[PDB]
């Protein structure tokens, strides 16, 4: 099976962000079942137009992605877009039943949701886009990508 967890051991210089409210919110607080800094990472602004991005540091074959909220807050991701790239830029979003796949997100916290893709992808790169988040808070995020060397 290609189901490795490819986040858990990245070092902080894997991980990039549109933004952050912080240094605690640095993007490489974003991984699951860890409460590090704030607990996850934030962007300063939440809108449809932020990201959070891993370097794989070469192609990795994806077969399903998990997230979380921000640890102990009203912060979390209701759904979101997932882009891939070999290269850093052209990003393509992962299309599944026919169309660009909205994720469903998390519903609290510190629940986990995984969801197993349709059809596995190969990437360097994965951002994961917010498109929704809960409203008493912000965009609050921990992920884990779960795959193999392609």
């Amino acid at each position: 099976p290609c189901d490795e967890p490819l986040v858990s051991g990245l070092p902080h210089v894997a991980f990039s962000s549109s933004s952050s409210i912080s240094g605690s919110y640095s993007p490489g607080y974003a991984k699951i079942n860890k409460r590090g800094g704030a607990g996850g990472w934030s962007p300063s602004d939440s809108d449809h137009y932020q990201w959070l991005q891993v370097d794989f540091g070469n192609r990795k074959q994806i077969s399903a992605i998990a997230t979380q909220g921000r640890y102990s807050s009203s912060d979390w991701v209701t759904q979101y877009r997932m882009l891939y790239s070999d290269t850093g830029r052209n990003w393509k979003p992962y299309h599944q039943d026919g169309n660009i796949w909205a994720f469903p997100g998390n519903i609290n916290s510190d629940g986990v949701v995984r969801h197993e893709l349709q059809h596995p992808i190969i990437a360097r790169y994965v951002r994961i886009v917010p498109l929704d988040w809960n409203g008493e808070g912000r965009i609050g995020l921990r992920i884990e990508v779960y795959g193999c060397a392609a």
